[PDB]
């Protein structure tokens, strides 16, 4: 995860960003500058860029009963694999501390059919996006959430969210509703064994008022916004014990109804963080913790489209399948000592640099959004055989498996190696987007004939919309040629010249056509076919990316016939025809991005943190850190080479 | 900066100045002998040219988190590619304090331990700019800013400050401004082991009195005057605890009725700087303190506009921005044992340089207050040429970034090589002029309209205006080609005569107005083309310097008309009618300086302090000094090339 | 610190003494002779040679939490490392002693967030300076102590101290005062296991009287009078419990009301010395002990000036940082069994050293107080690059270092290497001095005009005034070339010669004048700049040591120009004027003590004590021996190097 936001900067210094969002939504800008040389000339061009982006979100969160993960239990308690060496722990109970052989033997007895199930990454998802939560309410940004209208000129599309962000709540309130749903029956632990087999969750070193939390998120959790971190989701466990120094009243007065709503509010998010790292640290759930941040990044926010058609992205919901919740560390005073086994290297590497920065993880999710939309995008453009020398049925491959389906999707586009969430039936996805001929109704309000598609007020679209510019990542290139993608490229002869314009290969012409609009021109053709809703490369201010033709999505089609490209309103680099026989030449144009920020409403402006890795690095004291770590629990990496997207191995 | 402004040591020797204020502005004097050989004969001048400075100026300055920096710990904990040895430092304290096995490091990362976020470019500004107020005060001059008005036989202009002078103060006192403020919790801590994350900072070798300061310094700041370096400031920190043997109240006392206004008074700015040098000496900032020296000064004082088209960039508030305060070398004692590691040879120079003579940061400040801004003029031919180059083959592409636009601007108009920032994401720099075509507006009165072009009582300009003269570094080094900023030139005459014989260069009509206007004639000129009114090279009497006008960079022009030339009121050596055949014999042109000196206010005048090189020399003793160095956290300098210019590494 | 002793003799033969004074000061005589050699023919003259010193003085004692050091418990409790082997101890109690599992787990269960802080430095201080205070009362020469006057002929100075020796107390009676301050909770304990988090002290090898010491010096400390290392102390714990085989009331009784002042009274220093031997020696706290007597003998006491203007040495007062108390060895019966561990070979040779002579703790005050004072001031007048062939900033190198403070000062000066205290964040400083301008304000009785400075009837003096003279420590050389300091120089041929005099080097004219004076003649000079209080090199009869010029220790002035050298009213040995071209010849001159001794007021006279190093060798029996300790903790003395003095690992 870490590894893969900083490899997105060329490892050039990664600038990062925390959260923060204006009724639901955020932008972002970056100075960017593109050059133009031919026969030794050229000509830099520097222009403002933005793509906004949207927290809200419904995500169908489904909560099932997944593997026991006990790797962050000491070396002493364990197998050689995850299994609880019982043996052990019954011997340590009679040799080291003071209980009678036939005490031991009878819960030795008790404790047999006892199902041993560890599983926290549902809880740790609480607890850390409901620290987002009040980091938005701390930063006074927290509302109900909202989603920005398309108006254009041609036609107007506002999507409908269920609950209004004006009449809501202003502050992060305990998602558990008073006096509406009943609690799980939580205790304070202190013995030396588990006379029960419900869940014992270990918080000793945690402080009283982070222990109150942490029985708060393992409470109901009720969405009472419209952020897709916001999903609801019942009381993790019915009833539990907690091993700690001593009772906690604080919480469990507020459900009596004598505390009051004032005297018991949510802490802030540096003690809602502290509860967490003092809770995954104490416990050694890194490698647990790691699938929770994982997952909820992946559906943290969706980038914000500039075109009708864009829309339909923010139409889907995600698809998430979340562990239920297990806990067995607080049920021996003993289990979290000695020291930690099977932590991977990665997890370490990763919930370390999020401990010091917790921006890490929005801006994660930043990146995996945009790259995701867009390697999804790619899917169907890129299985047209277009700019891919590597011939592959994206269409079912790696999309049709749970776990690596959104993986598949960025190694698509970005090339680099998308990080598994290391664990099994764990994901996110979008299930009814794996069809490349899936339709999606989206409401319009039609203003003008220009043409889109149209029936009954709402306009048809197949597939995923490019919506996000690639601005967020530009190194990425989603193809095996220099392209806008890239980071620079030239505009070579058109195969083939004649009078009135000249024919170019799919990609050749949206080459062209993009650092064509961005000089100043207006790009236009005609192909041999028709399901182009209309001619002119499309492009729109703001970002200024000339988006990839549709038509080309479409096969057999394999040329594109470039007439009169006519200068634009505003104009830039001056150039040549190029699809002119004589006033051809060959040009290499270069786009690289000089300064990057966020700025969420009118007046929030954020400058880009900055991490040193140097000092980030990992405790390995008292951490049993392996470096290799199975595919089965989807540990490593999947990506995209010569044979084609394939999961692999961490190493 | 040392290396910057002495000239890497040429002939090695030094003279510099002090701070001192006339209302906030002084003068720079400098007596010059030009001389005029032609016809194997020497004739020449000597007077006196005078260059004002404005020490007022409102910067628009923000703070928030720069990556950290813990150069100043032992080398024992900080390697350069082992970066940060966090096992190394926990696994000290397991033999210093009452923790049991292996529940210590687990204990103190929790709490603190993760967090490391260090840096003191926050405090030391506050120390290093209120010594420079209370050396003004000492020397009885601190009163606020006031910008002084330009008339210049035409319109006038005055500029409108927030704060009058007269009615003001004259006794620099503490920017905290008690009974309407709230205050740091502060307190003395000793535990080998911290409870709380939070700011600890170091001063156990400092004295009452100078650890009072650094509290007085640490809280927040309040802007009273005008002056640039008295940008108004918050807390450092909002909790913190400091290292020491002793618990200082004498400003807890004054926090209350308690300590009297009078018997608390701010330290002598012998004492301030004693302290702040301590501080810097202990923990081993010597990293940091370089850059927090570097924005003070480059922020410091504007140089006063000789003319009133160059009364534009006087306006121009330039933004800064500070990294958030951050404290790591106070958690505990043994961090700072052995030698400091990876310190910057230059960063360490220019401690030892302006620890001995700190008038050297105000000297610097002043010779880069000319030089940006005669390099931002210079970057707007440099591009063009005069329109002598068709494209944008000069790549002042560095202009762009924040921290490196100030030093490009230096690097532009002297071969010097600009000294970069020593941090990442902290500089200053005016985002109102990255393009280099920038116009602004400027508030005026009249008195006859002459080539002054005004829309409204609003003189319209472009770029950046030429405020000041050369001087002060004097042997320059602006154009590739002999000139006034060079130091001497000649004159080889017109391309050819006409009635009148007018006919030159744009920059030879100018070498030759400007010499001209030296011996005593203003020389008239004429261009077909809008000249708004312009007729004849103008020239100041402080500053009798004759710049480029405007037209002579327009690129619309390249030939010149010098009507003819006219004898001044005030008449200076002897000359025949050069801008007419028979009489034109060239004439070699070099001024040098008889004696420099600045002098503020009026009364009382300053003998420049000279600083030569190896008294300055640094003990590298218990100190691990580095001479390379990345360019991520900004190390090197900007330099001018045979192309433009780009940024290099200090190697 | 005994090694360092021994050294000062040149290893042949130490000659010490122990503690004296009348009204809290004494001298100490040396009949030393000087040698004067030319052309084959020597003069030898013997005289009497002393210098005064002062117990009395105000340190200013601050103490704070320090770390834990049980660095003299079993290596069967405890890790490779300081920490607490808890596994071991645990698993002893049920192990060897009879104790059940139950009772053993639920005493660990108990003892969990327990903090083992364990330093005994602040009670070893107590029970040391108490017993030097009780030898005084049994010599008696117990007082209220007082400042010597200085009266010369021009002025009268005597510094005011805050209690009268004359009304006064005779006796040393308990520190901590009947009725007026409350006492700690102290309590017989023999139990297997601690039951309290409080400090539990181990006196069972102790007598029931010596343990009724250590219960008084473990209570409040008052400062009755004057006396330095009669600092005033608060009680060590407000509650805590001592191992002992019974139960001890004989001073609770005394504070209870019931026991008489005269029943109970302080016991002899031959008992309080063996309490204090046989409680370091049963904990084994050798090493905290090696700290105790270290820093005590560092404010023992200052050697009292023969001119006003040293004067200012006994003006300003020590800061010591002395850790609070902590103890945890009588926590169990088996935690000082066993093997010794992590014991110092230089703190037990010390200790064992300090047993058999106590009087080496204050000889070695005495040596320390004058090396101390001479080293500061030699600070001065060495970075003006006098004597000294290593350049260096002296100034705020080593004496930034808390703990490296006082040692900087005298290995700067003696030229050998100055022992640390061997602990962190423990020492004795003068931070208002550590700047080289710090004025001081000494009040005086003006009688004549003869010149020192004058305001309000105090003088000014700047930085550390000669005080003692270099008898104490006759070997020492604070330079690097043959001078006075020095065993033997020889006067050389004046670099320039004229008729009123010679010029010479700063160095060559002291040199000279020294050696010129010691003969029997005036020295008077006369340099190009003017801040000498006066002409004639100045040296005062007793000591008759020629003070090094004032106006040296100003730079820039390199020359000195000696004129008229006419002999004193007493001559000596004849001479050459040898500042004449004629009459000079090469003259050798050197110095040697031959008896040393002290006499404390009119009547007591002490004849140097004799030491066999032979005998006084350390036991290692059932000690774990470490000849090698690192710096953070501080072991390894400090020593001035060809690169610059600084510190070094003991080894």
């Amino acid at each position: 995860m870490l590894r893969f936001v900083t490899k997105n900067s060329q490892d050039k210094s990664s600038d990062l960003f925390s959260i923060c969002s204006d009724r639901g939504t955020f932008v972002a800008h970056n100075r960017v500058r593109t050059d133009f040389k031919f026969d030794n000339l050229v000509f830099n061009r520097v222009y403002g860029v933005s793509q906004k982006f949207t927290l809200v979100g419904n995500p169908t969160v489904c909560f099932n009963e997944g593997s026991s993960y006990l790797e962050g239990i000491a070396k002493k308690y364990l197998t050689l694999d995850g299994g609880l060496a019982i043996d052990n722990v019954l011997n340590e109970l009679r040799s080291t501390c003071g209980i009678p052989g036939n005490a031991v033997a009878s819960h030795a007895y008790n404790i047999t059919s006892w199902r041993w199930y560890d599983n926290h990454v549902a809880l740790l998802m609480n607890m850390l996006r409901a620290y987002h939560l009040q980091v938005l309410t701390e930063q006074g940004q927290y509302s109900a959430g909202d989603i920005p209208m398309y108006h254009d000129g041609h036609v107007k599309i506002k999507l409908p969210v269920t609950i209004d962000d004006t009449a809501g709540p202003t502050q992060f309130a305990w998602p558990s509703d008073r006096s509406t749903d009943s609690y799980p029956d939580w205790a304070q632990f202190s013995e030396s064994f588990p006379s029960i087999d419900v869940p014992y969750l270990d918080v000793r070193p945690l402080t009283v008022t982070e222990v109150n939390f942490v029985l708060m998120m393992m409470s109901k959790w009720h969405r009472r916004t419209n952020l897709a971190i916001d999903y609801e989701a019942p009381q993790l466990a019915d009833k539990f014990a907690y091993r700690h120094a001593l009772t906690v009243q604080d919480a469990d007065e507020w459900i009596e109804g004598d505390r009051t709503d004032d005297q018991f509010r949510p802490p802030s998010s540096k003690v809602m963080l502290s509860a967490l790292r003092k809770y995954v640290n104490h416990n050694r759930l890194y490698n647990q913790f790691y699938t929770a941040a994982q997952l909820l990044a992946q559906i943290m926010m969706k980038p914000v489209p500039n075109c009708a058609e864009g829309y339909a992205w923010l139409m889907h919901d995600a698809l998430v399948n979340i562990p239920k919740f297990g806990s067995i560390r607080g049920r021996y005073p003993f289990l979290l000592s000695g020291d930690a086994a099977l932590i991977q290297a990665t997890a370490l590497e990763d919930w370390s640099a999020i401990m010091a920065k917790p921006e890490l993880v929005f801006t994660y999710a930043m990146q995996v959004s945009v790259a995701l939309n867009t390697g999804l995008y790619l899917r169907r453009v890129k299985k047209t055989g277009f700019g891919t020398t590597i011939d592959d049925s994206y269409e079912d491959g790696a999309f049709l498996q749970p776990e690596t389906f959104v993986q598949a999707a960025l190694a698509c586009c970005t090339g680099q190696d998308a990080p598994l969430n290391g664990m099994s039936d764990v994901y996110v996805t979008y299930p009814d987007l794996l069809e490349f001929d899936a339709v999606t109704q989206v409401p319009i309000t039609v203003i003008e004939p220009a043409g889109y598609n149209i029936v009954d007020d709402h306009l048809v679209v197949v597939g995923v919309p490019v919506a996000c510019s690639p601005y967020m990542i530009f190194p990425v290139a989603a193809f095996d040629t220099a392209n806008p993608y890239c980071g620079n490229f030239v505009i070579k002869a058109a195969n083939k010249y004649l009078r009135k314009g000249a024919v170019y290969d799919k990609l050749e012409a949206w080459k062209l056509a993009w650092a064509l609009r961005v000089a100043g021109y207006d790009t236009h053709f005609k192909v041999y076919g028709d399901t182009h809703g209309l001619t002119k490369f499309y492009a729109d201010n703001g970002d200024t990316w000339t988006h990839i033709p549709e038509f080309v999505t479409d096969g057999d089609v394999m040329e594109v016939f470039v007439t009169a490209i006519e200068r634009r309103a505003r104009h830039f680099v001056e150039l040549p025809r190029l699809n002119s026989p004589a006033f051809f030449r060959s040009v290499e144009v270069s786009t690289t991005i000089y300064d990057t920020h966020v700025q969420a409403g009118a007046h929030a402006v954020y400058h880009a943190s900055r991490i040193n890795l140097d000092y980030v690095k990992p405790v390995s004291t008292g951490i049993q850190v392996i470096n290799a770590g199975e595919l089965k629990n989807y540990w490593g990496s999947v990506r995209r080479t010569q044979q084609g997207l394939g999961v692999v191995g961490l190493t």
